[PDB]
C-alpha cells in the first residue's frame, strides 16, 4: 500500500453524485503528475462493490476506463447516478465534469 494509492484513493472518495473525473485530475490533485496511467493501472485490480468507488473515475479521453464486460458494469454503477454512457462507453465530460470550486 504506497502512499501513491492512500492519495488518489482520498481523492475518489470526494467525487460526488453524477460527476466524474479523469485520471490525469486525479493525478495532480494528489500530487503526483504523469502517474495517471498508474492510477488506473491500480483501480483494474479493485473488486467490484470495494468500499472504494472505482467506476467514478474514468480516463483523459472521455471515456470508460475498463472494457468488454466491465464497461457495462461499470455503464451500470454510472447509471445508477445518473450518468449518459453512450456505445463505446462515452461519457460527456461537459456536463458529467466535476468542479471542485464554484
Amino acid at each position: 500500500m504506497d502512499q501513491f494509492l492512500v492519495q488518489i484513493f482520498a481523492v475518489i472518495h470526494q467525487i460526488p453524485k453524477g460527476k466524474v473525473s479523469t485520471y490525469g485530475e486525479i493525478a495532480k490533485m494528489a500530487g503526483y503528475p504523469g502517474y495517471a496511467r498508474h492510477v488506473g493501472k491500480a483501480l483494474g485490480n479493485l473488486p467490484e462493490g470495494s468500499k472504494l468507488p472505482w467506476f467514478r473515475v474514468i480516463n483523459s479521453q472521455g471515456k470508460i476506463s475498463l472494457k468488454g464486460r466491465d464497461l457495462d458494469r461499470q455503464k451500470q454503477k454510472l447509471e445508477a447516478e445518473g450518468i449518459e454512457v453512450s456505445e463505446i462507453g462515452k461519457i460527456a465530460l461537459r456536463k458529467y465534469k466535476w468542479q471542485p470550486l464554484e
